């Protein structure tokens, strides 16, 4: 099925691609013949018209391919330079986290896992369910976008929904949800 390979690529792309042979440039690409290959260690009936249908057809848009080289777009584990283009509509974002942290969220803003992206979203709902990966008592933080920029941070369009920024300092914080 599409979600299990799916889910499958997200982990080798994001997580483990030396355990399966890959190496990643600086930018988290692989050659997508190589994926192939890898992928079919675990499900042989994959193709490369397969892995390309699933890149295009994937509802938060997790995938990116240029020519032969592919990567996923956001969550990494392992560091990367992500040149997205930047986000210079959006005026509201939001980020899903937990009550727990709302103490030093409040003092010292939001920061990234191992110092990469802050993860934000267009939706709500989208914050939401991500921050119940965390905790069951989710709340959504709206940030300021245009706050965010005139401090100097580039917010940059990582997926369909997902924006990423290095930081949010508190003074963009302008509700909780
Ligand atoms: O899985 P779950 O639904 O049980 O848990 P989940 O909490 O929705 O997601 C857990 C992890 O699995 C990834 N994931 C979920 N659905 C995926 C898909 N179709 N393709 C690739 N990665 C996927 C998520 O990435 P995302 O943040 O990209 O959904 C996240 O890193
Ligand atoms: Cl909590
Ligand atoms: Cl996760």
């Amino acid at each position: 099925s599409r979600f299990k390979v799916s889910k499958l690529m997200a982990y080798i792309l994001r997580h483990s691609p030396w355990e399966f042979g890959l190496e990643p440039d600086e930018e988290g690409f692989v050659s997508i013949e190589e994926l192939v290959n890898a992928v079919r260690k675990v499900y042989p009936w994959v193709t490369e018209e397969y892995i390309r249908e699933i890149v295009e057809r994937d509802e938060k848009g997790r995938y990116e391919i240029r020519g032969n080289k592919i990567r996923a777009r956001y969550g990494h584990s392992y560091p990367v330079i992500l040149r997205h283009e930047e986000d210079k509509e959006s005026k509201v974002l939001y980020h899903g986290t937990v009550r727990r942290n709302l103490k030093g969220i409040m003092r010292e803003g939001i920061k990234p896992m191992k110092r990469q992206y802050v993860h934000l979203s267009i939706n709500y709902e989208d914050a939401y369910n991500t921050g119940m990966r965390h905790g069951e008592d989710v709340v959504v933080l709206i940030i300021d976008a245009e706050c965010l920029r005139n401090k100097g941070y580039k917010i940059l369009k990582a997926g369909k929904k997902v924006r990423i920024v290095k930081h949010v300092p508190v003074d963009c914080i302008s509700g909780i949800l």
